[PDB]
């Protein structure tokens, strides 16, 4: 009777193969630390002011138009590039987007590419921020990549594709179960950047389904965690007595709805964390989770931001035209999910309290399009959060940026010279802390009276909010 | 099959961390091994073909076309309407890199501010359709210094090599007479932060003969660990033979070479000979710029001399550009290690009835046109072949265009590129690197001109592909 | 449970099963090391005491000399080396001494110096069931400013050591400037961290205290704390003690009130014992502790031994006797928070007598005329409570040394007939008696005097005394 | 095919690990704890000894050589003598501030009959100083072993705060012929500078490399402990030296070394072949268990059988193999021998090669003139642990006017010598005789033993002290 020790599976496969890879993604980390120490020691210190020397503060907008980023470059191009997502962490940024070949011209809608790319933060002789592409990977058309997530982090890049846009959990078990393309990114061309398609094991069999649509997540101690809308047969009880008591007030056509949002009529969906655990020992392996919590309106997108605790995150949703709102529910990333409501759900009236509800109003927006964007929790001990949206009330269009504090609400706009005709059919920001600022790079789509093509802008842009 | 024995689980107590029982790899040798598939990935493609098999229709014409995608820093700083000066690029192997002065303009302040020296690294891959999109993985700004007004560019094995100077012509005396002249030396690797370094150097003169040292903007490469640059030098030990060569040849109708009392590259005394700084790139030994001088055809223009590697053990193709149409350029044959020779190859003219030891460049006042040109850098393609590309600046054509002239032993092709678009405008300064991908020739190109405004210089920077099908 | 098959590994994978454990401690190791020869001295020893049936009642005395030791001292004497003052404290199958030393290879004047020793050993059985006492650490004091007196007190593998130059401390009257200190000597029983040295500037508990007489004392290492016992002066103790000394003024014992002046401090009040405690703890507070308090008078403060006691936190007490008194005493005591002193044996209790006050038995007539010095009395490790001191004895003809064992049913003795020495004056005889096997193991030393004042033999060696039924 | 996450890499413990893990690490913390408590003692004493190893060059002439006794310690041994008990056939062994005894006890305090046995003593200690600058041997630990006795004969090694002794009853080891009834069995005796753990005592069957070894002679060999692992030299029995070794003996035997021909037999072993280098290695430690493995390589000829000394060298893997000189030769050996590899010995010093021969066989030197006929007894050589070769004998002898004992202090240039006129028993027959030296504050120190039969009442008295040299300019 000798002594075992068991090893993780794939290391006995090829244990020098293995130890490679590990020396590879050692040495690599080691050569690029030094850039991300000197891009974070500026980001990391502080974005509140220190002094309060003038009360209220003035917004001073600018926006910086160099980048070394391949999607800036193909965009310079006038290539159609739709339906990007990009994350920004660690010091390193992702993106992840739909390009379509215009340099031949073949009909008019053909095949449409993905593209990941995954780089640096740099800065540019006045300490400001240059985002340069250190990799980048071109999917084959023939895959599953029309709807994908972005979660980047540790010198890596991670992603979640599948073709549609609800995955079949468990409905399709008795079928071939759908696929969810994992794509991995390093920081330099080496192994890590690998894609494979793999079953996702269900957390229970209580979980019946997956959505994915826009999503965002992060990479942190080797862990890749994303936050999707689910579909379970438990919370439905619970959820619905709670919801008939909040029906009782004037809040009536959220009770009057038959079909819900994200998975048409059925029950009403629940928060669902994907896990992926991102190491070189094991193989890969989609860990789903799920949790009852507050009501979710709309199944758009399901954000899931950094905090500075130990192991929680926030869990924002953009708001929903309907919804004025968007839930910043926190969210556990540690061995069992809960989700608490941390901020913006409104909880209900002659209620135990158990379970919360978001605010909605039927008159009271704006009858205009006003297309907001997902809301961004900026990296910081303070807890703000920046929502963009894509104004009309003054004469030329514009992007209003709300940095919600307590104290004050003051927003100022400075004439937007590029474009004054504005059909924002999509916009998403992703906002970071560089030398005391907020640095956003917001991206957005139009739709033109010609119709001939739809332009897709995107740049960065510092607030600078002066004492 | 054979297994030791059937095994018991062992207390708790020993926890085996698998990570620690191999060793750890260098971060040289991993970056190596990281970025060896991108490099194989331009390799093979550049090595899958060179010139078309057959002549399939009896006649080869040409086909040209302009790709302005690229992901570089250059190209974006020029989108960005900067002003970008004297650009230097060495594609090689798959791995490029660019020495620019940057003009900022953001910057408000005074007239003139600063220039800045700036320097880029980066590959070469296959984007979609297969073409090649330069890619940049680091690069480097310089804080200001004096010394980085002009530089020489050296790409190959995942690393740059840079010989910035402050005056043009280093002087190479005993001791320090005065104020000394030194070279600063860049590095920069393919990614992160590795050994490298941007340490001032004092040149071993080697044979005390060299007195001056003239760089203007010179290409070399880095191959073996090895960085070979040819430059202008002036020795003031062996001039007679050249002497004697030059009055025997003024007798002939080579009247003004021989009537010039003082030459171009150094004002005065004897014409300049032909130089080698070598600087071993071996982390553990310290870097030195060695020297090594050797006479050879005579010298006529001076102003920037480029070294291309060669097919054999240790030659390279050291070349002259064109200097106002009149002087035609040359392409010597240079040896590389503890030798050096200057073997006359291509574009040179053998004096009759002289010493031998004396060959002397092509100059026919014929060529000369009123006609504005300005001649680029000879390119030696990196090709089993020895073809070189001449890209000229014309305004005959009524588009204002650039024509590209492709050199072979056997014949001579010419191809325009009525592409360009802003007529008005002079250029000053006009240069290219091209490179064989997928069996064509890609030539990046930079050249400024100089609108109406009498203010105004826009960098213009884009690759063009010219393809010659049987 | 069988975890079905193997393959060999690759041969990058070597394992040395060694970084997998915990580290022990130096200490934890020693006493692992240290614990069965303890087994073996104390479960051999302290099993069998008494004589278990009375049998006949009347028992006999069977003395042997064993000579045999690997102690360091025994050795220096057996090379003609002098040695002074040895106090030797043997406890729970470890001893320990300390010792001045004197180098007589160069000799001038009186005395060029002497060098004090502690060192510490085990008691090792050596084939024939005798205690072999095996030196396994010892340490070296230079006589720069301390080497005077020391008192010893070995237990729990380490030893213990209050040395001071000054026969008696100054404690409070030289607060003007800076008090006195005492050298705290702490040694292992192998060479390791509890082995320190380090002087110690003393709070004191009580501000009347202001004298401590350390001459020669024995203590105990007992739970880490090491106590010893030290006669204290006080001013307030005299003033209850003056009603019981009056009492006694009047009455026939004159010899009692005849004493104006004590020896351990002239003038002055009746000395109280005090309470020397020692916390011994390799980290925090290495400081002493004195907590004076009443008991019998102190006829002599010479010496002061402290037995431990088979109680439950109490601790024997002794005094030598001195010249013109015919008795030492022997008096309980409590280790631990407040300090208290009753007499348990060998005090004679006053008539007509406030209760607050003791006095030991002494006449003036038995006494012979030849000089006898008695050594400590000396309290054996066991349940019952059998006190030995040794009488040197000129009357004899064989200037034997007596072995008084009292006991307060049945007094016992046995005498020496050995090392005539007729020559030799004893200066200062010292025992320590311990049980082993049965048997009443002490261990003897004196120095004699020399008719031709060149000659100062110290003779050190075990004996042991033997009752049968 | 099998599945490979069910399947398991196993690992190959130690045998002793396997058992008890728990106790194993124990009782190697114990080992590693008690090591790093007595390093203090080890590293002032190598400080004092390393300092001045030769003094300074020739001032004015030839260096005079002092001598002075020490005869306090705190050994065992020393106590037993000083109690007219005597001690037989003691092997002291000092290495890197540890020394190590083992001697037989003759036990007459104690008397029952007429004799009862004679009692192994294995002692360890420590080398301490005492203030004035000179060593206190210390004894920190000591094992008697029981009365059944079955150690009659042992060796000795010392190192690494380790004692061990592999412990023969007879004088010969038959490792194959005593096959067929009961195998002979080595006692191998360890003990721990301290404690009552490291203590081991077990009877264990040699592993011998090949067939080819048939005997040893365990007399008296000197040994140390180094790299966990302790080495002995004893002669062999081998069958395929005779093929080399008596073609050597006929090609050298032409000179004035007839005697040696002459001799039918030689004295390690009856008849039979020449005697062969042997090596015997413990490895000690915890993990694994106590094997003795003898290698075998060939050499000069071996002509007593007393016993081989093997010394520690400064070189890596080096070891000065040393043989004491027997009657009627003057001059012994010291080889050159390897350890932790294929046994292999050269014969650096001692052995001249005899001239217009084959050059590859040695022989030492040979002369009977020198020794005549008095009663002069020689102890082994003592190859003192200097970055200079050294090598140092003892001779008691009454042809000195005092009957004293001379010292050869050997030196590469020339020789030195130091009477002992301490010696005040003319009626003495030293029945043996053994030295043990160290380098210790610039000076040599040498522990002596010489058990000498006093005629004058019949009666053997053992006398042992300590001995220094030192050598002034």
């Amino acid at each position: 009777l000798h002594w075992c020790i068991n090893p993780p599976s794939k290391i006995k496969v090829n244990f020098t193969n293995y130890c490679d890879t590990i020396g590879i993604r050692k040495s690599i980390a080691s050569a690029a630390n030094p850039i991300l120490l000197s891009a974070l020691s500026g980001g990391r210190g502080d974005i509140f002011p220190p002094y309060r020397c003038s009360g209220a503060t003035t917004s001073v907008g600018r926006v910086f138009p160099l980048s070394v980023s391949l999607s800036m470059s193909l965009i310079s191009r006038t290539s159609e590039i739709i339906n990007m997502l990009t994350a920004i962490s660690d010091g390193v940024y992702g993106k992840t987007y739909l390009l379509v070949p215009d340099y031949i011209e073949g009909g008019f809608d053909t095949q449409k590419i993905r593209v990941f790319e995954i780089g640096f933060i740099k800065r540019w002789l006045n300490d400001m921020p240059l985002l340069q592409t250190t990799n980048y990977m071109v999917l084959p058309e023939n895959s599953k990549a029309k709807v994908c997530t972005i979660a980047v982090g540790e010198l890596t890049l991670a992603s979640l594709c599948v073709d549609e846009s609800t995955v079949l959990l468990y409905h399709d078990s008795d079928g071939s179960q759908d696929g969810i393309l994992v794509v991995t990114l390093g920081i330099f061309g080496a192994t890590p950047m690998d894609q494979v398609e793999e079953v996702i094991p269900v957390a229970h069999p209580s979980v019946e389904k997956i959505h994915i649509t826009n999503h965002r997540g992060f990479i942190k101690d080797s862990i890749a965690t994303w936050m999707v809308p689910a579909l379970v047969s438990e919370k439905q009880e619970e959820q619905k007595n709670c919801l008939e008591s909040a029906c009782q007030r004037k809040s009536y056509p959220m009770c009057n709805q038959t079909s819900w949002e994200p998975f048409g009529g059925g029950q009403l969906p629940s928060y669902g964390r994907l896990t992926l655990p991102l190491d070189p020992s094991i193989d890969l392996q989609l860990n789903i989770s799920f949790t009852y919590g507050p009501v979710i309106l709309n199944g758009d997108g399901m954000d899931y931001y950094e905090s500075p605790l130990l192991d929680s995150g926030w869990l924002t949703i953009p708001p929903k035209n309907g919804t004025v709102l968007g839930l910043i529910n926190k969210a556990s990333r540690g061995d069992q999910f809960t989700v608490i409501p941390h901020v913006l759900t409104f909880a209900p009236r002659e209620s135990s309290g158990n379970c919360y509800l978001p605010i909605q109003t039927s008159q009271i927006m704006d009858k205009d399009v006003l297309t907001e964007s997902n809301l961004v929790v900026l990296p910081t001990q303070n807890f703000r959060y920046v929502i963009a949206t894509y104004d009309i009330s003054r004469g030329d269009h514009a992007i209003v940026y709300y940095v919600y504090d307590p104290i004050r609400a003051i927003s100022y706009t400075y004439p937007f010279r590029l474009t004054t005709k504005g059909r924002p059919d999509f916009l998403r920001i992703e906002c970071f802390v560089w030398d005391d600022d907020l640095w956003c790079h917001q991206f957005y789509r139009f739709e033109a009276d010609s119709t001939n093509s739809t332009t897709s802008v995107e740049n960065l842009v510092r607030i600078r909010f002066s004492c």
